[PDB]
């Protein structure tokens, strides 16, 4: 693939990647995020979250308030660049931005937002 990475989130809570790259040279970038696992979105669901570093803790805390109908994501977050549903066993989403969405010497961490994944499910994305 080219402007576009896949991303799996299991029954372990962990991302199959902790770091993304993405070419400056794409206008926009595509993530493809599946659940490989047999848990269900209420106990194991994860979703695909990107912000930069330090808005990261914000959208995590009101993601939970939010709750599980609204994928543990503050509808409308104005801090969120890109952000996928939340999906269980067998589920799939795929989100599409725009790369003119980094500004250049941010830093971006994407994250599931299921209350509690985060401490693990998170991983670092990169201007390349
Ligand atoms: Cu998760």
């Amino acid at each position: 693939a080219e402007c576009s990475v896949d991303i799996q989130g299991n029954d372990q809570m962990q991302f199959n990647t902790n770091a993304i790259t993405v070419d400056k040279s794409c206008k926009q970038f595509t993530v493809n995020l599946s659940h490989p696992g047999n848990l269900p979105k209420n106990v194991m669901g994860h979703n695909f979250v990107l912000s930069t570093a330090a808005d990261m803790q914000g959208v995590v805390t009101d993601g939970m308030a939010s709750g599980l109908d609204k994928d543990f994501l503050k509808p409308d977050d104005s801090r969120v660049i890109a952000q996928t549903k939340l999906i269980g066993s067998g589920e799939k989403d795929s989100v599409t931005f725009d790369v003119s969405k980094l500004k250049e010497g941010e830093h971006w961490m994407f994250f599931c937002t299921f209350p509690g994944h985060s401490a693990l499910m998170k991983g670092t994305l990169t201007l390349k």
